[PDB]
């Protein structure tokens, strides 16, 4: 079930997912709808979910991955799509081989180090690379 703030638009939780506490690497994960774009794991928020329980479950089914949840990054529009969407830094302590979005989609993952998961964001998903400029 999809949900929505008092103005319409759609509440997301998304995780930036760190190789570890250095936050040097991040993971991404393809599009559905273009296998060859990469974008940061996240998703709707399920009715009285905590933003934070959903960021820790869209990672799980989209990247395969569970670890040590962190701040808050902040709360950030993407007027277009009119989503609302919370960010979270994650640690991942935990890499699943066989998760829900690679069997049922074939969702692919893959390491960056962060300027080049900014490079790679910028074009499509200007707002997610905006997620890593604080
Ligand atoms: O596909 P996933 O959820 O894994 C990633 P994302 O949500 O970012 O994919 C969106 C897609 O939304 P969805 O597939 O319906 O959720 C968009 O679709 P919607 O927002 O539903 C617009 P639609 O109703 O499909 O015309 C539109 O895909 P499409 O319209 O080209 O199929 C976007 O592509 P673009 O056309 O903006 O470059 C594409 O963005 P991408 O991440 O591929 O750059």
């Amino acid at each position: 079930t999809r949900t929505y703030d008092g103005d319409g638009y759609k509440k997301r939780a998304a995780c930036l997912c760190f190789r570890s506490e250095s936050e040097e690497e991040v993971l991404l994960v393809s599009s559905s709808r273009h296998p060859d774009r990469w974008i940061v794991p996240g998703g709707g928020m399920e009715p009285e979910e905590e933003p934070s329980v959903a960021a820790v479950r869209e990672v799980c089914e989209e990247a395969g991955v569970k670890g040590t949840l962190g701040r808050l990054v902040g709360i950030f529009e993407n007027q277009e799509r009119k989503h609302r969407t919370y960010v979270y830094v994650l640690i991942v302590t935990e890499v699943l081989e066989d998760w829900e979005d690679s069997v049922n989609i074939g969702r692919k993952r893959e390491w960056f180090k962060i300027e080049d998961a900014i490079k790679v964001l910028q074009y499509h998903k200007p707002v997610q690379a905006s997620y890593f400029e604080t």
